[PDB]
């Protein structure tokens, strides 16, 4: 009867129930308790005009990738909070959270084959998906390397921006490239690239500016953020050796101490003027769009 | 206007990625490489893929397998892998997670180097997508049972389905790709499933028996084949104290050798879970070694 049971098992597809599906989803469902990623999709479809069926799936794909990457990013950044709530790995544990997020990457991958049945086009959608997830990992990998090997390598603004094109551009380009390929209707990748860059620097700027006015978690993480990259390279360039070292020392403290975090912010405001330099950099990037009268980037 | 020219050129180019950056983030992966091909070769005696293709099927499987191990070691808190320190303890959990995941997608990339045939590619990618979804499901269950014990005490049946997913995942992936690429009998899938099952129960068994004679599965808290049998056997025979002591030890996440040895001797003399397992393994191997009407074997 034992041999019968095995015979049966090995001849069937692996058993997986609905209840099992729920167990594995808990870490992902928790972050869902968190519509502007979709506002941009909706808006771009005015150009692309994908039928609502196809569009919804693109939206589901983007949602799984976005959410999953955030679940793993918080494990990678040791973040206690996300969207004001406790992060999933602190509730379900790092193990289940890593596994559930990765599981969702593959669920997203599965949705990609339900956008089309056209074999040339299907290949294309997969290549896009594959190429941008590879790019998201390269950027994430470099962002983490610099942070965990600090002070071995201090990136420059250029190195930083190439990291951003990969890390933050990945999902923006993946979304748009999928829509342009599905479109039955100039490419907007340059503009989505510009948008993702503005997006990452704003995220890095706001993380510091909300605290000065915000937990300033980036400091606790030791992150080579945009204002930090500028402050470090500014002090190196002006010989401000002790400030250079003081910034490194605070980054390396992986501190949650309110006071010390404040000391580093005051270094960036009074000494290097990095926060004002970032606010300005952003504005410039936006102006590029606000003053695109020929519509070279804009549709 | 020079910065704008710089920004303009940036956004109009593919993202920049140097071979240097490629090495810096390959560290956790390069490390586990310092420590399969045979099963792929024997199986090919039947599928006859040309050597150019077989080598790619092989790089794919290596990438997926080593990546699975990197992640597995983080999820299981393993200090050792193949006699050496685990990558996460050297480079940190963050880099190891990201690199391991990076390699899953590199492996996916390679799939398109297997054929130009659009219909076939679509099937290769589906097989790849299905078995990785399966691996994750299995791993999900193994990890949930362990980390929330005793919310769920799995039965032998549940363990086996978890294994069909978890371990059968890569075995089936390897085999389904080959069957799909073959230029030349019945599917060898059931055989490959039985092999994944023997491989896992054997792994669980050897982890304890080699210590009895570091029993890291005890430290980890894994609902291993021997442990599932003991937990169910104890409840069934009404050995309340033993059932609870097994759980208590598992929940300690202990590295105390005497404590691990106590658990092992409990499965040895009190529940006869070790003998049950050894014999279950023998029976399974017997299913193949006595397959005279080649219902499993080719
Ligand atoms: C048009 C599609 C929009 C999709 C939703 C927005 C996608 C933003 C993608 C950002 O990608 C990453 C990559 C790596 C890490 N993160 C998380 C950041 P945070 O914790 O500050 O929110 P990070 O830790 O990189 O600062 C995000
Ligand atoms: C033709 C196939 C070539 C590859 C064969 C791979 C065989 C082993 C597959 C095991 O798959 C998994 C899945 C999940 C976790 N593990 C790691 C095991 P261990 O740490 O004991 O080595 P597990 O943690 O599941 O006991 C392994
Ligand atoms: C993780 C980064 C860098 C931004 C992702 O999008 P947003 O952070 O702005 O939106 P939600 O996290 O609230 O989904
Ligand atoms: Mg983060
Ligand atoms: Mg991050
Ligand atoms: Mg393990
Ligand atoms: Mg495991």
């Amino acid at each position: 009867k034992m041999e019968a049971k095995i015979d049966e098992l090995i001849n069937n597809d692996p058993v997986w129930s609905s209840q099992n599906e729920s167990l594995i989803s808990k870490p992902y469902n928790h972050i869902l308790l968190k519509n502007f990623r979709l506002n941009l999709i909706v808006q771009i479809n005015r150009v692309m005009n994908l039928p609502k069926d196809q569009l919804a799936i693109v939206s589901q794909i983007v949602e799984l990738l976005h959410n999953s990457s955030l679940l793993i990013d918080d494990i990678e950044d040791n973040a206690p909070l996300r969207r004001g709530q406790t992060t999933s790995h602190l509730i379900f544990g790092v193990p289940s959270t890593i596994n559930t997020a990765n599981y969702m990457y593959f669920r997203a991958m599965q949705l990609v084959s339900q956008l089309t049945t056209k074999e040339p086009l299907y290949h294309n959608l997969i290549t896009i998906f594959n190429e941008e997830l590879i790019n998201l990992h390269r950027g994430q990998g470099l962002d983490i390397y610099w942070r965990d090997f600090l002070p071995e390598i201090i990136p420059t603004q250029e190195m930083y921006l190439n990291m951003v094109m990969n890390k933050t551009g990945g999902l923006f380009r993946l979304t748009l490239r999928l829509m342009e390929a599905l479109s039955p209707s100039h490419s907007l990748v340059p503009f989505i690239n510009l948008l993702g860059i503005i997006y990452q620097i704003r995220d890095d700027y706001l993380n510091l500016k909300d605290f000065q006015m915000g937990f300033a978690e980036d400091i606790t993480e030791g992150k080579l953020s945009f204002p930090i990259v500028h402050a470090l390279n500014f002090t190196k360039t002006k010989g401000q050796t002790e400030q250079h070292n003081e910034i490194l020392r605070i980054l390396l403290l992986r501190t949650s101490d309110k006071d010390i975090k404040l000391k580093l912010i005051q270094i960036l405001e009074f000494d290097t003027n990095s926060l004002a330099y970032t606010k300005n950099f952003i504005n410039q990037l936006v102006n590029m769009i606000k003053n695109d009268n020929e519509n070279k980037y804009l549709p």
